[PDB]
């Protein structure tokens, strides 16, 4: 990770994951953990997949990284009932995360 973008995205990822201390969004969701997930969510995303994409230098732009973060939050708000802790955290960190990234 010698490039400025990789180092910046690693910093963003650390900051975003701090807002998920329980690790709800740390790793890919399986149908065994979340029944019906593959039926409901067509493009899964998680913090760990994003980490691997940074390390592999797959992100062309910061915008591409932000699209993955929004996708992960949008997926959580689509699958989880609107009254659950997972929906509420996804909604909270989506707003707080984009506000945080707008300052750097």
């Amino acid at each position: 990770e010698s490039t400025p973008i990789q180092q910046l995205l690693e910093h963003f990822l650390r900051q975003l994951q701090r807002k998920d201390p329980h690790g709800f969004f740390a790793f890919p969701v399986t149908d065994a953990i979340a029944p019906g997930y593959s039926m409901i969510i067509k493009h899964p995303m998680d913090f760990g997949t994003m980490k691997d994409k940074i390390v592999a230098n797959e992100y062309k732009s910061v915008t591409e990284f932000k699209a993955d973060f929004k996708l992960m939050c949008d997926n959580a708000m689509t699958y989880n009932r609107p009254d659950t802790v997972y929906y509420k955290l996804a909604k909270k960190i989506l707003h707080a995360g984009f506000k945080m990234m707008s300052k750097e």
